[PDB]
């Protein structure tokens, strides 16, 4: 028994979906591009039916905190070595799989990213970046990367988010957990569902965590608004029996002099950091997850710097592109 729902390509499926993505690798420039973002979503019509009914059965299931696909071929050799930074990331051994992700990505929702995090890519990395072992981003190694929901400060954040494992020699785990109702007494779930907490943006959304450009350049101020005034908002949402989780571990606090609120957000930490347990992304393995139901994070690990570090391609998923049309900064697709 497991808390996400899991999915094993054959040897087959796992062929013919490698070879659906090629040939959208040989097609499209781009993954980026406005053409493929359009016709993702329909090429995936294509991919495997056993998949596709997996996929549209396991989004409409009430516990899964989530979506995991195994048994994606990686080649090392075609692969190449993980890149130094995400800037040169895009290497033309990882493309084929950065199109698979898109693929998959597209039985789930619309895709879309930031003018203000990767240089307003679609399509991210995850990668060590040396010297930036000890940092609050997803370029860290030797601190844990803190539980949080992704982008928690927006309203516009991602319903699920994909991450595909290009390599993981050394098995580092992802961490996740989801709303600890066994635990919670009702007049802290009370509380955590009222509008006493702030949630800033993290570390990701900072300039010197982008190139230099203009990719993005006024929507750094927006950002900068919700760090320095942040709006008081809830951590829990919907269904009492069922909430959805907005929160970040190290960019949360409580209403200012709200006791209450700060009680309720402790006793919150205590209760996710008992919960949270390990999920192992291998080479091949895509995860979808659940943005509202579940905090992820991941565990510190030595850092190799050898060429085969651990290397996620990673997308943001809504199911509702529309409702973050006031964020539509470089088009639909690039928020700020
Ligand atoms: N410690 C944190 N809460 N970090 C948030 C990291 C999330 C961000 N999208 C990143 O990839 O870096
Ligand atoms: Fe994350």
């Amino acid at each position: 028994v497991r808390p996400w729902s899991e999915f094993r390509l054959t040897p087959a499926e796992a062929a013919a979906a490698a070879a659906l993505a090629a040939r959208c690798a040989q097609r499209y420039d781009e993954t980026d591009g406005p053409e493929f973002l359009l016709d993702a979503p329909v090429i995936a019509h294509e991919l495997p039916r056993r998949l596709r009914t997996f996929m549209a059965r396991a989004r409409l299931d009430a516990w899964p905190h989530a979506l995991v696909v195994r048994g994606n071929p990686v080649d090392d050799a075609a692969l190449g070595s993980t890149p130094v930074h995400w800037r040169t990331a895009r290497t033309p051994g990882s493309r084929p799989l950065s199109f698979l992700l898109m693929l998959y990505a597209g039985l789930l929702g619309d895709v879309f990213g930031w003018a203000t995090q990767q240089d307003g890519r679609v399509v991210t990395d995850v990668l060590p970046i040396k010297g930036g072992e000890h940092t609050l981003v997803s370029s860290s190694s030797r601190q844990e990367l803190g539980w949080h929901t992704e982008d928690a400060f927006s309203p516009y954040r991602a319903d699920y988010v994909g991450l595909l494992s290009l390599r993981n020699p050394d098995g580092v785990a992802t961490t996740l957990a989801g709303v600890p109702l066994d635990d919670l007494d009702e007049r802290t779930l009370d509380v955590l569902f009222q509008e006493r907490f702030l949630i800033r943006p993290d570390d990701s959304h900072l300039q010197v965590n982008n190139s230099t450009a203009q990719q993005g350049r006024v929507e750094f101020e927006g950002i900068a608004q919700a760090a320095d005034r942040p709006e008081p908002v809830a951590i829990l949402t919907g269904h009492r029996a069922a909430p959805h989780l907005r929160v970040d571990g190290d960019f949360s606090a409580p209403a200012e002099g709200d006791e209450e609120a700060a009680a309720a957000l402790g006793t919150l930490r205590k209760l996710i950091d008992a919960s949270l347990y390990e999920l192992v992304l291998d080479q091949g393995d895509v995860a979808f997850i659940d943005n509202r139901r579940a905090v992820h994070g991941r565990r510190a690990f030595q850092p190799r710097y050898d060429g085969r570090d651990r290397w996620l391609k990673r997308i943001n998923i809504t199911r509702d592109l529309h409702r973050s049309r006031k964020a539509w900064a470089g088009d639909s697709r690039v928020l700020g």
